[PDB]
């Protein structure tokens, strides 16, 4: 396994009211970014994952423009939230 | 009370079901969802979770997006609420 521990973590179980930074690539400075837009709990990020049909180049996307994510960032909040789906939805 | 459909759909994951097993949405909402891009329940889902599970702007959401009356609209609402408090 090449993901963190924190991406396996939120994986294996429902998400209930968990807060953003339990998302894998989500550290405190994109969180407070996150939060200050209103997207507070992780099923917030989730809602915005689905809406876009979770596709990755526009969650991708519309993640850095919202908190400023790199790629690296990026790709790990999309993984978790793609396997988490696939796990629980 | 609730009908079948919303029983049946609050008792599993939702995974690539159609709009239309929403409780609520029946064939002519569900064209039009479909129609704006909600052609999954879980993107209606999505809106709902966007609006944070409030109950007036998603019913609000949905009457501006699809035309759904009171009772569809309370329908809807009711089976995405209660299929996340056993799944999310």
């Amino acid at each position: 396994m090449t993901t963190s521990q924190k991406h396996r973590d939120f994986v294996a179980e429902p998400m209930g009211e968990k807060p953003v930074g339990s998302l894998a690539g989500i550290g405190e400075v994109l969180g407070k970014k996150l939060e200050e837009r209103g997207f507070d709990k992780a099923y917030v990020v989730l809602g915005q994952f689905l809406v876009l049909k979770k596709d990755e180049d526009l969650f991708r996307e519309w993640l850095k423009d919202t908190c400023g994510a790199n790629a690296k960032q990026s790709r790990d909040c999309f993984g978790c939230l793609r396997e988490w789906c696939d796990a629980f939805l």
